[PDB]
Parts: structure tokens; C-alpha cells; sequence
């Protein structure tokens, strides 16, 4: 009735055809690289116009009118086969993922457009956001053993239930806990377990002891995203950048959305609990972003916090949405726009950290802070506090644009370039 | 549909279950679980029903948003038009006559009701405007106040002077602990101050205490009356909700009058700047007050706190406003951890404008009053409040608050703690 | 249909009959003053009620159902001839303009009533804002020459490209850069040029050297609005007060909305860039306001910042909307409600200023900061940052109420009274 | 208050300053010893700040935190006159006289001062005829 889909279907084929005749990336001529470029743009511009009016329709078809909850991965894949050309196909992506970033076609950008339009929808957006707030199958599968054992070793996280505390230790001892797709899955599985476990009243996130020669014997919180993996094309826009923001990080705030089982579900459909973070060595990037979400934050006197890629990096997650609330416009732009690094012992560190303690007295302070967040008053109050600090609309709105903006940055020559030099 | 039918039954199932079962606190473990599951099923249906009919349930009570009904009149009218949805005055009288530890928690249903109402982009705004209209009691007293410039009340003393509406919290025997009567007086006073043309600026301060521990000294506020709360005398609707949608909201947006004067087309509400002077301390609802004033002074020896971090109820709208004043870290230190903030420490300036030695205070308070007199202050203050807190924000927060607080008002941990004061 | 248009018409006519028979503003008696005042009020009250349920219909008739973008000036003028009596006609405006504030009837207020209704609309509101975000006809006209010579020169601003930096210098050397209708026109033109010129990567705003005896050879950022003009009736509610907020100031934040020409438009219809402000001497009123939208602010050790008119001044633009975010609700009120001046060297300066430097090391601190905001990361991060700090709704709601609140202040007796004393 | 003027402040019982004022001992590179400042500044600002001010010409603004090491009250030019009149009435009695005498005896002993002025006498003389100072002074216009 509109023809946009038709126009789109053509441009998409008009691109496939060219990517079929044209040679391998890199081995292309200036004239070729520009012939394919104007192809994508013309097509991506149509995916926008198309979804700008048919988004709810396209979303309702994939979820039987918001009656079925689908996580990001499932969603973007169900829309691929149901709407060929709107978003990458499963295998059409396995190809991209097998090329280093500087060589990829930027197909994920199509998911950027898709997700942006889906989160911009006042009907579809909240529905998707709820889908991500539900416990992951992997967590529900391991719940019983965790309950019995109180322990779970994951590739990037060691989870332990002790004295009513879900103790999560990021343990990538060789890469300073640099982040990746598996790390995200492990964190979300751990966070899910902590929330479902009736033996957990409070959660804790800390960095474990490292093994790399330059930090052997010392703890480190996080060195942000794995730049090597990023340069190597192994950082999924969907299963990493978006997943972590709508999954475990959003869950640290709002908790997990369960089914109508336990009593009192009519007044509390989600299970949330307070979280404490202890920062050893430093919190950089994704790690520093994480701090803007915690109920209590401790740091070692010699630690620092930073969002370092001011000149050629990707948007620092949801930091752009939250830092202002914590440090004001001026300090936010100093940190994010100019890479300002903040040391634990300087006055302004108290804009992000509640307690800075000497390494010798650190462990004791953490244990002490874990006991002050137990009751129901805390649960009720943090829920009201989070509702006031970050409205559902504020967040949905931000993630919507972030979806496309972060996609474009994910294939920015300046970022691809910078990432390749990290050694 | 048939949700009403279901609710009516779940209610009946409960109503008859309470007639046969023995008195609360004499029931067995198996009995407490049965009445508990019954309430739970009843309350779950109340939410389910209102999630789709709240607007219709409201349109019937207010003649399609054509008649403004304050909180009390709304829930009362709801009780009679929809038996089972909310407690009748009768059911509630029985409840109010029992100490908190033994109530059935019927107020929770009112919490369920006001949440659905407030959540509506249609009913919520209409109910808020209703609460912003002047109290009938203030209208009655307006002519005598305009003439005398004085009104003695049970918890507040109002006096007009030099263009200033001086409200003095004077419960000298209990450090101005709040209760239902204090809220009625506060709102009555605020309404008078805003309606009197002779008043330009308002001032709220605590008066001299008679209690031996504070004899001769002023004390701003020691928060909610914990004794009454334990006693079952703190009303969800009449106290907890009334203060937030009533006089405290009027301190921010003024009073919505009728279209009966010039300029009403650009200023339907009459607002005025307020100054708060804190002597001794401001705890709980008293510290809560501070996040709404245009100017706040405090004597060098005072402190501010929201102490019940443990086993207390939600500190009103502090969870909504504190972040704005202190940022999320300090905000959580005060409310989640109970950190008390003293007047002389650096961060007190996040909440107070001026701290003065007790023997320089009166002078400083006078000087503060005269700086907020003009029409420039009125315009600026209205634009600032508009930017600092949007209609939707306040509304959405007050919506979940209605229920969340209702639930805390009946939590075993709260009841227990309150019983020890 | 609902009789509202008929009433307004009837009310506007009683107002014209009185202005026609009554003696001039200064020669009117108490009774005569009370009468024209009541008449003015009846008419204005009906303008509100009418547009309260017709704003969209009216707006749509002027913009062919939001298909054509009309700037503030054209919108209120088209509305004047399309709806005689709703807002002032070009002529009525001339009479008003030829008089000093104290003697005006206050017709601009009607435009303030109009603009508020248009901005409260979730349909008309955003559309009108996009209109103001598009480049001005004057800027489009001067672009090619600026792109060639790299220099423009206007009556209040001096624009110069250099090392990828657009250099805006406010040069009203005889009046500490006091603001007026022309300054606003020059500023927006300059901001458009800087944003459209592909050779510019970052802008810079700084006050130039003064010629006035009390400031000979010293740079001064801004003394705020021209109080003499305002007293003389020369400050336009639409062309100055509203235009600056929706025009250049809002462009420093969101960029200019262009046509679907360049590539990437599907994901960036607006062209935006980072900006740096350097304050010399002081930033007062309107000028202190400007600082709330920059990416970086540098100040001289001896400068101060203030929004002084606490007692009898007009609303300080969008400062009431933005100051809280920067300094919190207490400092914001101390600054606005009570005229608290903030010095470059006190601790709270860091709420509004990134760098404070001694006057002998300032030129170098400025240059050095112009190289820290070049990349695409900055562009993306800035866009996200402004999106979180100020949502379209929040900005739109504010300006809507501002249109009317400010209009009334521009005609307040106290304002007219103080400004007459400058 | 610059130089001799700034030196003077290290001796007063109360010190008020306008918000836009500054204090300095500017001739860090080619000037004479700043009077008795070298003997007194330390007492007021400590070793580090003293050497920043005297050894490197650090200028201190009235409105910055460390100005309270030298100034008791910084007031707005509009409210300055009133603050001065107010401070003048708080120093009248005999308690003040007795106390400032004991305070001054403790802050600066007779020996501390005599000793300092002794060396200063010759040091300041040599600087008074230092080619570097004679040179710098001739360029002032
Ligand atoms: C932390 C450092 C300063 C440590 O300096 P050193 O003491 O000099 O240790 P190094 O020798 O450099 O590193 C120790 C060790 O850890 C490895 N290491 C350190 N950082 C990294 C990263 N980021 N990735 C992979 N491996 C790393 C490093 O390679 C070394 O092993 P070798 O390479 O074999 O020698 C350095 O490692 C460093 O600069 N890392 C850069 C940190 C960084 O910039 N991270 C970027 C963060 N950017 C984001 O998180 C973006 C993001 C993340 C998200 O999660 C979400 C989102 O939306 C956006
Ligand atoms: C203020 C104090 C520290 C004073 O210590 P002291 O100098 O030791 O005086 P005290 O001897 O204890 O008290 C003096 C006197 O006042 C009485 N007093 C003091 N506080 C109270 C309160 N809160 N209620 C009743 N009476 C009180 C006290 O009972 C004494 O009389 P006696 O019992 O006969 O001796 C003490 O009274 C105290 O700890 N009060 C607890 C204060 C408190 O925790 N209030 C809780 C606030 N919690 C809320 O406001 C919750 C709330 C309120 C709202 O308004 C809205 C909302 O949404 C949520
Ligand atoms: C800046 C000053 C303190 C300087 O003091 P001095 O060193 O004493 O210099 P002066 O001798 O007074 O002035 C130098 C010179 O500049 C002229 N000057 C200075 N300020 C002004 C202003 N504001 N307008 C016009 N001319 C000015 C002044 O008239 C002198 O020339 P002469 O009159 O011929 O002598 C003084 O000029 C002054 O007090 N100006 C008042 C500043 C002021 O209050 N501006 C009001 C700001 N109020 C707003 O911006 C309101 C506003 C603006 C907006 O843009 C938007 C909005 O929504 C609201």
C-alpha cells in the first residue's frame, strides 16, 4: 500500500548483486568502494523510512502482537527470515564475523536501524525492554545447583553465595578483565542467579587477583572492552553492546521480571536487590560505566576511574545518559569528551565513589558495607530512588538512539584504526 | 471480562473468612496463611480490574472529570459505588481502632486504587488539580485572617506581618512530631497564606519547646509521630498521601483557584516564595520539607536526616527530590544508609542556603524574607520549579508511592520498630 | 462553532474602540486606566481559551498542515492576517515600536499567548522548533563567500576561519557587548556559517577588545541585554527574546537541520559541532546564559558571572531551565532568585567553568583547548550527552511557558521602572 | 595589595578585602627582599605557599580558598564599607589589648625579629645595588 518495502527490497538486492560481482574488500578501487558505499546508504536510508512507519506492524508480526517475549538475538533473527532485507540473515552475519573489523560490510548497522525503530515505539519498546529483563534460560537451568552448591565457576565470573551475599568476582586474570561476548553472558547469568536465589539478600561485584606479569598478585576491576577482540571483529553490536545494556546492567537497576508465581507479584512483578561494587586498581570504560548503577561503591586509595577513548572510541555505553546525574554537565564533558581521569583520592571522586579506603583496610570495609543493605526499607527505597533518577522513557529513548549511533561508531574508520594499534 | 464478578467474590471470600476466624494475634499458623492468601487473591484482582477500568471507575465518581474530589472524598465515594474495591468508613473505623500490629491492612486497597488513578494521563492530573484547590476550612477562615492577621490552630500558629505569612509549628511537647491534625493545619495555613493579598512571602519555623530536654529552645521537626503510627493512628490517605498532594505540592505550585480574577488566564494557581528556618534539627518529614523551599536557613548547631534506613517507611517524596539536590551517591547515603548531615559540614550547602550562629539567626531570617518580595521572584521561581520537577515525574512517582507506601505502612519490620519508640 | 472565535473578535473590538476614544497612555485617568485594562484582559483571556482547543487547526492553516516550515517572524505575521485579532498586525506593531515600554499597550503579549499554544502542541510544537533550527536565508546567502575568504564581518560579530576553527568575536566595543535585535541576527548568521562550512571543525566565542574609556584595551565577554533599548521599546519579544533561544542558542546544542542532500542524512539530519567559550571581564545576564550550552568554558582569573536582575528584571532566558543541572536547586536559586554573583576563582566557579587562567596564560589555554575536540567520537558523544541532559519535551515545555511568562515580564511595571533608571 | 603593601597585611589584627582584589610579592626574579615578609609569611601560609608566593611570584586572589590564610573577610564591593565599620567595633575592650599583646609575643619573639632584621640589613643592602635589580627597575614605565 506504500511501496517502501518494495523500494527497499530492490535496493537490498541492488546491493547483494554488487557485493556479488565486486571483488574482496581491500582489493577494491576508489571507484568501487564508492559504488558500494552509495548502495548501502541508499538501502539503509530506506530501512529507516520503512520502519519509520511500519515498525509496530513489523514488531507485532514477530511477537504475535506483543504477546510473545523475545530477547534481542531471537528478535533480530526472527525479523531477518520474516522480513528478508530488513536485517542481516543468520549466515549472512557468520561471514561478517569471520572478517576483521576493517574489512566488514557493516551489516550490523541494519540491526542498529531496526532496534532504534523498535525502542522508539511506545508500544514495542517497553515490550522488548521487558523481554530482556526476564531471567535467561541458562540461569534458570543452573538455579537449582547453585541453590544446593552456593558456587558456580564460569569462564569470566566466579559466583559464590556467602552470608546472604552473591559474591561475583570478574576473573579474567590474564587480560585485566577486558570485556567480551562471553563475559556478558556470564555476568547476566550470574546476576540472574543472584536475584532468583532466595538465599541472597545483597549482591557484590569485585575484580579478582590477576596473573599477568604486570599485575601478578593484585586485583583489578576492569580495563573495559577487549580492544584486540574489537579490532578482530569479535564484538557483536547486538550480543555485546546492546545485550549488556538491556540485560544485566538494566537488571542491576530494575531486577528480573518473573512470571505470575510467587505471592505479592501483583505489587512487585520484578525481583530486585541492592548491589555493592569494590574497585581495585582501576575501573576503565565498560567497567567505569558499571559504577553508575550501584547502590554502594568502595574503591582502593590508589585506584582511578576513566572513560579514556575521548578521541577515537565508541560511545561509553550508558555513561552519556548517567554521568551528568552524578557529576554535572561540566565534569561529564571533561570525563567523556576529553578523557579526564579521576583519582580515588581527589575530592571529586566522591561524585562516583562512596568510600575510599586504604588497601590494608579495604576487605574489612567491604564486609561492613554488605550488612547495611539487608532490610525491606532498602528494597522499597532504592526502587523509588531508581524510578526518580532514571525514568522508563528516559532510558528507552536513550537506548533507541544509542542503538544506531553506537552502530555507526562500531564501523567508524577512526575507531577501527585506533583499535588496530593496541598491543 | 468478568473481573468485577471475580473481585466481588474474592472480597466476599475474605469478608466472611474474617467473621468466622478468631481475632488477629490469636490465630494459628495455618489460619494466618489462609487469611493471608485470601487477601492476596483479593488484592491481585483489584490491580487486574483497575488496570483496564480505572478510567471508567473514575469517570463515574467525578462525572467524567467534571467534579474535583479531594483524596478523602474520592476513596469514600469509591467505597460506596464499588463495594469491595476499597474499605467503607465502617471497615475503616474498626481498623483505626486497632494498633497497627493487628490491622487487616485494608488501607492497602486504597493504595491499589490511588495508584491506578494516578497512573492515568486523564485521572491523575485531574486528582492532582483537585488537591491543589483550597481546603474548605481555609475558605472559611479567610475573612477573619485577612482582618485579624492571626489564627491560632492546634499544631500551627499563623500570623501576618510585614507582608510575611509566619507559620510556626508549635507542638512544644513533642518536638513538632507530625500527625493528621498537623497536616490539616499546615494545609489550612498554606492555603490562607496563598489566598491573602496582604501576604507576599511565607516563612515556616518551629517554636519554643516546653519539654524539659529543650525548654526555651526552638525545634523545627522530629518527623512523624512514631507513637501514633504504632498505635495505628497514621492514615495512608489522610496523612501520608494528603501531605504530598496537598500543602507540600502547594508550596511548589501554589493553589488552583476559580476563574474569578484578572490574569487567571496566565496564572490559574496563586504561588508565593517560601523561607524555612531550621532550629535544632529536621528529621524525616521535616527534612523532607526542605527540598521544596525557595530559601533555607539553619542555626549552626542543626542537622538533617531521614533515619529509618532500616525499618522505616519511604521518606515521602525525598526519594524523588534528594537526587536533584545531592546527586545519586549522597542521596543513597542519606536514605539507604541513614547518613545524617550537619549544618556546618560542606555538603549541608547542598540543602541549606545559610547557616548562622543562633544569636544572629533572627536577623538573617528577616533579611531573607525581604529579598523575595517582587514579581521577578514570582516569575523566576515558577519557571525554576517547572524545570526542576515535571508534572509527569511527580505524578508517576506519587502513583507507585501510593502502593509502595501502603505496603511499607503494614510491614512487620516497620510495625516492630515503631512499637519500640 | 463553539463561539470562542466570535467572543475574541467581540473582545478585540471593545479594545480598539477604547484605544480610539480614550486619551493617550499618559493622559488617562484612573477610571480610564482600569477600563482599558479590563478590556485588554478580556481579550487576552479569550485568546487563551480559543487557542486552547484550536491551536492545531490554526497552526495547520498557516503551515499547510505542518508541511512548510515558518520561522518565528513569519509565523506570527501570517497568523496576524489569517486570524485578524489573534495576534498584532505589522502596523499595530509599528505604533507599539515607536513608543517607550512604559507607554505600550502590550500587544506582543498576544504573540506570547500564541507562541505558548503553538509550543504546547505535540504536533505543532516540534515542527516550529525544527523550523528555527534550519539555516537562515542570510547565512545561506553569505556561505559561498565565507567558504572562500574565510572571513565575515558583521555589525556585532566578527567571524573568521583558522585552523579549522570558526572564530566568533563579539565586537560592540563601545557597550561591553550589550545585546539587541541586530546582535542576535549576527550571532545566528555566524553560527549557521560555522556549522555549514566543511572547513570548520569547532567554534569559538569570545568577547573582543573594548574602546569605551573604562575598559580601554580590555576584552569583555557580555554585559547582557541592552537596557537602554529595552527602556526605549526596542527589544522585541519575538525577534530578540524568543529568537535567540530557538535560533542560535538551540543550534549550539542541536546543530542546523538541513535538507536530505548530503550523505548520512538518514542518521543525522542536523549538522552539529563542539563549541568553546572564553570569558574575559565577565559574563552577565544573557551572556552568562550562553555558557550553559558550550562544550568547554575558559575564564580569566578576574572574571565573574551573574544573572543580576533578581528583583525587577525579566526571566534570564533558559537559565531557569538549565542552571539547576549545573549548580543544583540551591545555588541555582541563590543565583537567580537573589542575584548571587560567582567569581572565576571561587570553588563554585567549576560548576560553570572548566578552566580559570591568569590573564597572561589565557590566549594559550584557549588555543590548546581548540585541538581537544576534533574527532567523530566527540561528535557522537556530545549528541548523546545533550540528549540525556535536555530532552525535546523538556525544552519544548519550558519555552512554551516562557513565551507567555516572559511576555508579561517585558511589560511589568517594575521592569519598565528599573530599566528606565539605567 | 602588592609588595610593601602586601607585606603590611602580615601585621594586622583584622583584614578585609574586596572580592575582586589580589595579593602579591611580584619581584620573584629580580627584586629586593620583600621586607619582613620572608620572616612572617611562613607563619601564615606554611613553607610551600611561602616559597610559591615569594620565590615564584604566585599571585593569590581574594576569592580563592587560600586567600583566607591572609584575609579574614572577603566582601562584595557593594557591602564592603558596611563590613569595615562592623569589624571596627569588635576590637574595643581591654581583653583585646591584653590578648593581642600575648599573641604577638608568641608569634614573633624579640629575638626572632632582631635576628632577622640584622641579616636583612646587609642582605637588603646588597640587593639594593644588585645589577639585576638596578636593571629591572630601569625598565618600569
Ligand atoms: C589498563 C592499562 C592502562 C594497563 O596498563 P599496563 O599496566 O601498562 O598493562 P598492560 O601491559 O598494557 O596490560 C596488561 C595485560 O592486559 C592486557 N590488556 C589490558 N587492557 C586490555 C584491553 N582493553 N583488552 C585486552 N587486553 C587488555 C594487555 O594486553 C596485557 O597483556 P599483553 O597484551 O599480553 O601484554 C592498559 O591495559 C590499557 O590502556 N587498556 C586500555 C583500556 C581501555 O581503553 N579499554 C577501553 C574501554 N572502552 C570500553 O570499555 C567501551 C565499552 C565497553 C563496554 O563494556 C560497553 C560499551 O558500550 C562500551
Ligand atoms: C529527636 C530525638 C533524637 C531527640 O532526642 P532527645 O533529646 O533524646 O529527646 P527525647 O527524650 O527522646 O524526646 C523528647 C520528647 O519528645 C518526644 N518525641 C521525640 N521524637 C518524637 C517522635 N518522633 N514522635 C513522638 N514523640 C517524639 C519524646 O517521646 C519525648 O517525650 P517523652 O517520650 O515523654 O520523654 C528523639 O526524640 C528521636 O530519636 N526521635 C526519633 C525521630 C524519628 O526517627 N522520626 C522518624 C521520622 N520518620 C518519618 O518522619 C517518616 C515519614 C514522615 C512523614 O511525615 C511522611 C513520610 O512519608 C514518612
Ligand atoms: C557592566 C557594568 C557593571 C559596568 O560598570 P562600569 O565599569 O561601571 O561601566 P559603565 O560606565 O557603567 O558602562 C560602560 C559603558 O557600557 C555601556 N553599558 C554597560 N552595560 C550596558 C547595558 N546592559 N546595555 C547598554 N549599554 C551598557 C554603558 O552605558 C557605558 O557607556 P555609557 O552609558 O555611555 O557611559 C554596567 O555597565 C552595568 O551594571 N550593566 C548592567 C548590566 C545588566 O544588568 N544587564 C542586565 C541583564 N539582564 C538581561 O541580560 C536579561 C535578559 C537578557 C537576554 O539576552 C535574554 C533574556 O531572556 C533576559
Amino acid at each position: 500500500t506504500d511501496g517502501l518495502w518494495a523500494a527497499l527490497t530492490e535496493a537490498a538486492a541492488s546491493v547483494e548483486k554488487l557485493l556479488a560481482t565486486l571483488p574482496e574488500h581491500g582489493a577494491r578501487s576508489s571507484a568501487e568502494r564508492a559504488e558500494i558505499a552509495a548502495a548501502h546508504d541508499a538501502a539503509r536510508a530506506l530501512r529507516v523510512r520503512f520502519l519509520d512507519t511500519h515498525a509496530d506492524a513489523v514488531y507485532d508480526r514477530l511477537t504475535d502482537h506483543r504477546r510473545v517475549h523475545l530477547r534481542l538475538a531471537e528478535l533480530v533473527e526472527a525479523a531477518a527470515t520474516a522480513f528478508p532485507g530488513l536485517v542481516p540473515t543468520q549466515q549472512q552475519l557468520a561471514v561478517e564475523r569471520s572478517l576483521p573489523q576493517a574489512a566488514k560490510e557493516g551489516h550490523e548497522i541494519d540491526q542498529g536501524i531496526f532496534l532504534r525503530a523498535v525502542l522508539r515505539s511506545p508500544l514495542a519498546g517497553p515490550h522488548l525492554l521487558d523481554a530482556m529483563l526476564r531471567p535467561t534460560p541458562r540461569a534458570l537451568e543452573l538455579l537449582p545447583e547453585f541453590v544446593r552448591t552456593g558456587e558456580v565457576e564460569m569462564e569470566a565470573v566466579h559466583l559464590e553465595r556467602r552470608d546472604g551475599v552473591a559474591r561475583l568476582t570478574m576473573c579474567r586474570d590474564d587480560r585485566l578483565n577486558a570485556e567480551d561476548g562471553q563475559q556478558v553472558d556470564d555476568m547476566e547469568t550470574a546476576v540472574d542467579l543472584a536475584l532468583l536465589d532466595p538465599g541472597v539478600r545483597v549482591g557484590l561485584l569485585r575484580g579478582g587477583v590477576m596473573s599477568h606479569p604486570r599485575y601478578r598478585g593484585k586485583r583489578v576491576f576492569s580495563a573495559g572492552i577487549n580492544l584486540k577482540y574489537l579490532s578482530q571483529g569479535g564484538i557483536s553490536l547486538v550480543d555485546f553492546l546492546m545485550r549488556r545494556e538491556l540485560g544485566y546492567i538494566h537488571k542491576l537497576v530494575r531486577g528480573v521480571l518473573t512470571n505470575d508465581d510467587r505471592p505479592g507479584w501483583w505489587h512487585s512483578p520484578r525481583i530486585e536487590k541492592p548491589w555493592v561494587a569494590a574497585v581495585d586498581g582501576f575501573a576503565i570504560g565498560g567497567g567505569a560505566q558499571l559504577l553508575l548503577v550501584f547502590d554502594r561503591v568502595l574503591a582502593s586509595s590508589d585506584a582511578y576511574f576513566s572513560l579514556p577513548a575521548a578521541k577515537e572510541g565508541i560511545i561509553p555505553g550508558a555513561a552519556n545518559l548517567r554521568l551528568g546525574r552524578f557529576a554535572g554537565p561540566r565534569v561529564s564533558r571533561q570525563v567523556i569528551l576529553e578523557g579526564r581521569r579521576i583519582w580515588a583520592k581527589e575530592p571529586e571522586a566522591r561524585l562516583l565513589v562512596d568510600e575510599v579506603v586504604e588497601p590494608d583496610e579495604l576487605d574489612a570495609a567491604i564486609e561492613r558495607s554488605l550488612t547495611r543493605l539487608d532490610g525491606d526499607a532498602v528494597l522499597a527505597n532504592r526502587r523509588m530512588l531508581n524510578l526518580a533518577d532514571e525514568s522508563p522513557d528516559g532510558f528507552r529513548a536513550y537506548m533507541a538512539e544509542f542503538a544506531l549511533m553506537q552502530a555507526l561508531r562500531l564501523y567508524g574508520h577512526d575507531v577501527i584504526d585506533k583499535v588496530g594499534r593496541f598491543g
